[PDB]
């Protein structure tokens, strides 16, 4: 799986150990081993949400399966919460999309999934 | 909504106001409320478009609804228009990709649209 | 074809020329013409691949058609391959979304593809 945020708040507020907390939080959350997990964080964007520059969060789980309407819930309340804890980030000012990948339309390792 | 633009334009020919007036253009084509529209600005990228490095975007609007071949050649004459004027873009160094969402694929708010 | 890397590797090691050979081959695996081909790369990210900070990429092809199970295979041998040789980057630590467009949703010069 892979989860990309891309955010206003600046760099120095991202905590050391975030990325290795994503990782953890995310291969618990989606049973897959945190091998095949990436995190990408992005701080210090020109962003707005609603017209509204305070901080906010755009963010993306691709995911081949384990995306579905009750999971995505649980996902939500789960990376909501984190980007609330640590980066002070309101849940009502944060987007995530979700991706069902097709196996092959993910290319890893020279090949795809499929 | 979330609408993106990356951009080899450089972070100072940004003009002033740009992430307020894509915001209110957005409410406006799309019909939907200004509130839940957020717009991301990636200037000074590295990017060619056709092989060459002179001034392009890439771009995704995303949206739960909206979205379908009518108002997506409206949208992408509003959105060409602008960063023709403001970033001194040509259309034809400009692609946006678009993106009708599932409401069950949309966190927000630790939940879903769903 | 809109072809996106983002990539903890600094800018400096980005070798001079590496947008042009994307542009070059990319046009040839996917048969379309250089002119409508768009490539972006994006260095110094703060990612993790499986835990950790290595060298790594998140990638995404998106383009109208020519993409399916054998073509995306092929696509991903030689991205990989310019990654290894170019970036040093390890294959196993790139993922790479590929999306097949629908003309209707790719916005250029003002209107859409359809
Ligand atoms: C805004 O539109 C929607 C909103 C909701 C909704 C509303 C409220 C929610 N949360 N409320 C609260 C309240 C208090 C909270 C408090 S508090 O202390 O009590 O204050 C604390 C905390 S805390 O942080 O725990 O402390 C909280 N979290 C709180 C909190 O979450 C919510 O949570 C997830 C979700 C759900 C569906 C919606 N729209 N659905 C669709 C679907 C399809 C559409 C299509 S189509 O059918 O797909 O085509 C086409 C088109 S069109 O083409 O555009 O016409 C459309 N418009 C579509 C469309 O709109
Ligand atoms: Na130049
Ligand atoms: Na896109
Ligand atoms: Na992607």
């Amino acid at each position: 799986p892979m989860f990309i945020v891309n955010t206003n708040v600046p760099r120095a507020s991202v905590p050391d150990g975030f990325l290795s907390e994503l990782t953890q939080q995310l291969a618990q959350a989606t049973g897959k081993p945190p091998q095949y997990i990436a995190v990408h964080v992005v701080p210090d964007q020109l962003m707005a949400f609603g017209g509204s520059s305070e901080p906010c969060a755009l963010c993306s789980l691709h995911s081949i399966g384990k995306i579905g309407g009750a999971q995505n819930r649980s996902y939500s309340k789960l990376l909501c919460g984190l980007l609330a804890e640590r980066l002070r980030i309101s849940p009502d000012r944060v987007y995530i999309n979700y991706y069902d990948m097709n196996a092959a339309n993910v290319g890893w390792n020279n090949s795809t999934f499929a």
